[PDB]
């Protein structure tokens, strides 16, 4: 078939580092896929991570072409763009919502850790939404391999944002991945239940942080949560990372295992 191998770059879907997100739409079929744009002027292990990847709840990689100095990555297309753009500031959303964005997000962390990966920036910009609201982890350009060979690696970088980031990582040389990306999660459950961030940083002298590890729940954004999903963030944001609540047990959690939502027509007679 000629043609089928030319795609049209038609819409900015992002920007940020020395890159651009394109929406391409293939000419002959008409698929739409989102292509990375990065000017080598990092982007192997991100490629390499990329290609390790298959999961419903992460962005796929379909491959990768470089021109010159331009290298070309080409990515599953969300058009419900960022998870992001569904939190209302100082609301948050329906609790239901959130509740099915985080089964969602667990299943695609729960994949990751299982092969090995860290992602390290879990936030809602980097979490995308399908046409059918599905959730899907984006941009591993963050990412590393905290486990080969069934044998664990501690990690030691500082990186991720710092309203996300877990205590450990501002306070200890060495942390183990897995929690890390946990604690993110809960800081993103508190965003879409809340509208609102509780810290902008999780240390000792953040007086938000000092609340919280004081239980002064009756203050935001706590006092906006229901009690259920609130006994998991107290779960969760536990600042020592060895008593932190695992993906296993959270999975086990009442509110996670509440029914609160209906499926996504029909006539009467
Ligand atoms: N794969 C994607 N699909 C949709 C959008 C997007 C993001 C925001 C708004 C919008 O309408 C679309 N962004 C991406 C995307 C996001 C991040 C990456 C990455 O690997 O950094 C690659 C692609």
């Amino acid at each position: 078939v000629p043609f089928v191998e030319d795609w049209d770059l038609v819409q900015t879907l992002g920007e940020g580092a020395y890159g651009e997100v394109q929406l391409a739409v293939n000419r002959v079929t008409e698929e739409a896929v989102a292509v990375k744009i990065v000017d080598m002027k990092n982007i192997k292990k991100e490629i390499c991570i990329n290609k390790m990847l298959n999961h419903e709840n992460v962005v796929k990689f379909y491959g990768h072409r470089r021109e010159g100095n331009i290298q070309y990555l080409f990515l599953e297309y969300c058009s419900g763009g960022e998870l992001f753009d569904r939190i209302e500031p100082d609301i948050g959303m329906p609790e239901p919502d959130a509740q099915r964005f985080f089964h969602q997000l667990m299943a695609g962390v729960v994949y990751l850790h299982g092969i090995g990966i860290t992602h390290r920036d879990i936030k809602p910009e980097n979490l995308l939404l399908d046409e059918r609201d599905n959730l899907k982890i984006s941009d591993f350009g963050l990412a590393t391999v905290f486990r080969y060979n069934n044998r664990e690696r501690l990690l030691n970088k500082m990186c991720g944002t710092l309203p996300y980031v877990a205590p450990e990582l501002l306070k200890r040389r060495e942390f183990h991945a897995e929690p890390v990306d946990v604690w993110s999660c809960g800081i993103v459950l508190t965003a879409m239940l809340a509208g609102e961030l509780p810290w902008d940083q999780p240390s000792d002298s953040c007086q938000e942080y000092s609340d919280w590890k004081e239980k002064k729940t009756y203050l935001n954004p706590w006092k906006k949560i229901d009690s259920a999903p609130l006994a998991l963030l107290h779960k969760i944001l536990v600042e020592n990372p060895s008593a932190r609540i695992t993906i296993p047990d959270i999975k086990k959690d009442r509110w996670y295992n509440k029914p609160l939502k209906k499926g996504a027509p029909r006539v009467t007679s």
